[PDB]
């Protein structure tokens, strides 16, 4: 079964989805601040963290499992890979999604024609590297997410601690997750979501290039965006106050 946790007692439900190679413990730093304003629903994505017994899955397969024991109605907030899951949830069960929020996430992580992103050969390299250098490879992908910030060292340690505090997922699971990043492109599909859609980014993010923000402001006219100036790929860790404020403003606007 998929591991779900409820935290807090706020009058708006908020689902929080973590990124690749991690688990819901990444949200520990913002729980207290958010818990009076939201009831939080924290999930370990299938195959990750405490959600054992799953193998490689496509985004479609993964989201359908996450949906099973998710709350009836909530804001859905996804970080990085979690942002793809939240997006797919908005596309499949719009009546269950009060608002879609992505944080440091792209609808298409891989660079393509006219589209900034990660070279797909780089993601393929990480996949290949998992076979013989499993632990360091996971850590090397995570190490990219905190660079250039005021709190880079501390924040990289935070993510590494999250990884090390639980058993490692199966290589199959991790390889499959990179395949989702490498192959999924939700740019066209997301034009059609009609609930509030807020996209948060870190200016210094080395995985999700800030150049995509104006491209998507134009491609997705119903959506809105905010760039945190001094944050990289984990803005809720480096800048929890600004992150929480964005969610307050969203909550009031529903
Ligand atoms: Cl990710």
């Amino acid at each position: 079964d998929i591991w779900w946790q409820t935290y807090g007692e706020g009058n708006c439900h908020l689902v929080l989805l973590h990124g690749w190679g991690l688990n819901a413990e990444v949200w520990h730093c913002i729980r207290e601040e958010l818990g009076s304003h939201f009831t939080l629903h924290l999930v370990d994505l299938p195959g990750y963290g405490r959600s054992s017994g799953f193998g490689a899955m496509t985004l479609e397969e993964m989201t359908a499992q996450v949906a099973k024991n998710a709350p009836d109605q909530a804001i859905w907030l996804g970080w990085s890979l979690g942002g793809l899951v939240a997006s797919q949830m908005a596309l499949t069960h719009p009546e269950r999604v009060q608002a879609l929020v992505t944080v440091a996430s792209s609808p298409c992580f891989s660079a393509r024609e006219g589209w900034p992103g990660i070279k797909p050969e780089i993601l393929g390299g990480f996949q290949q590297q998992l076979s013989d250098d499993f632990q360091r490879t996971v850590e090397r992908f995570l190490a990219l997410q905190t660079l250039g910030t005021e709190t880079a060292r501390q924040d990289a340690r935070t993510l590494k601690s999250v990884v090390l505090a639980q058993p490692m997922p199966d290589v199959e699971v991790l390889n499959g997750g990179l395949e989702i990043l490498k192959t999924v492109d939700l740019r066209e599909a997301l034009k059609n979501v009609n609930m509030p859609f807020l996209r948060l980014y870190g200016y210094l993010d080395g995985l999700v290039p800030r150049k995509i923000v104006p491209l998507l402001d134009t491609l997705w006219p119903h959506s809105t965006s905010q760039i945190m100036a001094k944050a990289a790929h984990a803005p809720f860790i480096s800048h929890p106050a600004a992150f929480c404020q964005a969610l307050m403003t969203l909550k009031s606007s529903l």
